[PDB]
């Protein structure tokens, strides 16, 4: 199926599938069942920022999500991505709502990838940065309910004309170009991403989350992957 | 018909179609007959560097080609590219051989695009850098004879395994993601590109050159644009 | 004395010294008497952004100042900076108030410098970006009334504890490291800066302006250079 | 006493002071006795590349040294640098020779620091890149025997004009601007550095190595830290 590495901003505790019982940031290596989570004090209606960093020297995938107020949640996991992901991938943002819902608004998203082979100055790099998203954002593949342009933002999941989030929605945006994430003869593979999000819900509890992910290039939304599956996984195995 | 903006490193004078009677650098606005040229002393078998720069504020497209010994040619052209290019483009390198030939070897290629909309820190950006090209370079669209991987280089045109370039070859490499080159709502759009090239004619009678170009996203090698048309234009109008 | 190249955001028309009779953006080459101005619809109390770009291929210094609302003023001037500035310089922000006053608040400031010599990949570069300024900003030399830290901003000129700007104030912030702006054997010298500013005045008219400047390294505020002189020039010659 | 964080490319085993009995790479936290080393097969007379990376999220300092043939050594150390370094530092390269010698030639050096405070797009950044060092390199502080300009390189230690390195030489180059490496209010601090070096011993008995270091801003070469102390430490404690 798809090969997924993701950092999830999981807004809803599905302890049924191994979520801790609080909103959490998590590192997901080919399963929605995070290898590692940290409690995340999600702030309904605040703008937050997630930073995801990997270096292939230290082989440690780290992520922080924070709110200006100051609250901040951190998670790291040792993983050799050489062993997990295909050589070439796509990188994206995914979000979902289920029975409970939230806006999954991306205000900005940036990504830098570096790939060095041994041979002096031999870095390849990709960087993109979106601070504004237009109606027709041709460097993004939008999947599912993802739209761009409304207030210059990427709405990952359905929002009504009056800003009201809809449930059972899933959507993703992938950067258009494949990303070379490792090679046979790589000295340093390394990447980082940042995105700023606004998760707002009128419900008793927001759900389900936003994920930064890295997939096989031809990745698409697994069917049924709204709600707790986060646009990322066909099931909770 | 494609819409092409190019900077050509034109190694062969086709005075026939308006070339000056020497190797030149030129800025091509929708025609192989450059709007502006400068004399260029192509150094056969040496690694050269071309830098292309444009910002939407000064509305000047500028290019330099230089070699390590310090010899360099420069050309600029005042042009408002919103009047020329679609809002969304691909960027690429193109090369051809005709009756005469040369290696059109790209050793590295990088590009930066920035687009700022009205709205305060509101920059979108694309950057990529290839200092090494792999046999399977999925973030490049390879067209015609273009191959990558051969010594970690991009050979835009056909070169036999002994290192000998072939006549009537065209090839191009376009970056995979479309590039947002302008918008209505744009305070600043700007881009710059650099590539290093090894043009070598074992005759020391080189043809036809290399171009950095910007095209409509669906651009392909026009029919019969080997030789002097540099993989860019259907004819010499 | 000092060698100054500046882009001025001149908020006050001193037609006595050659200002056009409206707020204006201007390019100043060793004189406060701009070589080139454009009318600038200054918006008292709005956050604006100025972008300054130079490439040494095109030898055209350009600047745009804009407000999110959408208003935007542009100016360019052909100048070989090789001939104006010393090889090594400092880059800074300057502002002043006089009889009339305004806050000269910098919210952010970034700068990129590139210097290539002929010799393939041989780029030197400096980039810095400040989105927040702390109390003790050791990579900035603060001159005159310039302070950092109050709300994470750089206040270039005196503001009272309640946010009220003071007249006859001058201040500057220079990036700490000297910048190599040209060399003998430079293929491309090129730089750009961005800053976002908030100019607010309670007076009948704001004054006097903010300038992005490039100076000799040992540059200091010319005495008496409050008001129309903008922290930049000892006189209006 | 200076506060030093270093990554050493240590070419000479002083088993005396805890070095392993082979050339190694190591992470030095306030002591020349590395907290972590990895075997390093220094290739005499070849141009190597060292990459150093740290982010404050994963809290792992990682380094690789490699040569073009693909041989590479890697070392990581879990460290929270806020516990080690002052908030404001300088970064630099250091080298020494002692009884044994080697060229400590730096062909290029680059560094990127990012510091994000609580506050939403709130990143401060410093980047510099030297691919060519000039005789008068005003953005470097040169200490001890360090000179620049000689072949566009930085010779950290004394080399005679025939190309022959000298014993008991120390030198360093610190980037001129202080670097904000952490703050209380910091969501993410991270940095990475790269330098390429040519260590050559015309005996093929090299000493003593090169280090990338981060120090208190006022750091100078400690007394008698030629040889094994690498210009970094006053003694071998
Ligand atoms: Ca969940
Ligand atoms: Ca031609
Ligand atoms: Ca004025
Ligand atoms: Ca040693
Ligand atoms: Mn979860
Ligand atoms: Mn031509
Ligand atoms: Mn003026
Ligand atoms: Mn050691």
């Amino acid at each position: 199926a798809d090969t997924i590495v993701a950092v999830e901003l999981d807004t809803y505790p599905n302890t049924d599938i191994g979520d801790p019982n609080y909103p959490h940031i998590g590192i997901d290596i080919k399963s929605v069942r995070s290898k590692k989570t940290a409690k995340w004090n999600m702030q309904n209606g605040k703008v937050g920022t997630a930073h995801i960093i990997y270096n292939s020297v230290g082989k440690r995938l780290s992520a922080v999500v924070s709110y200006p107020n100051g609250d901040s949640a951190t998670v790291s996991y040792d993983v050799d991505l050489d062993n997990v992901l295909p050589e070439w991938v796509r990188v994206g943002l995914s979000a979902s709502t289920g029975l409970y819902k939230e806006t999954n608004t991306i205000l900005s998203w940036s990504f830098t990838s570096k790939l060095k082979s041994n041979s002096t100055h031999e870095t390849n790099a990709l960087h993109f940065m979106f601070n504004q998203f237009s109606k027709d954002q041709k460097d993004l593949i939008l999947q599912g309910d993802a739209t761009t342009g409304t207030d210059g933002n990427l709405e990952l999941t359905r929002v009504s004309s009056n800003g009201s989030p809809q449930g059972s929605s899933v959507g993703r945006a992938l950067f258009y170009a494949p990303v070379h994430i490792w090679e046979s003869s790589a000295v340093v593979a390394s990447f980082d991403a940042t995105f700023t999000f606004l998760i707002k819900s009128p419900d008793s509890h927001p759900a389900d989350g936003i994920a930064f992910f890295i997939s096989n290039i031809d990745s698409s939304i697994p069917s049924g992957s709204t709600g707790r599956l986060l646009g990322l996984f066909p099931d909770a195995n």
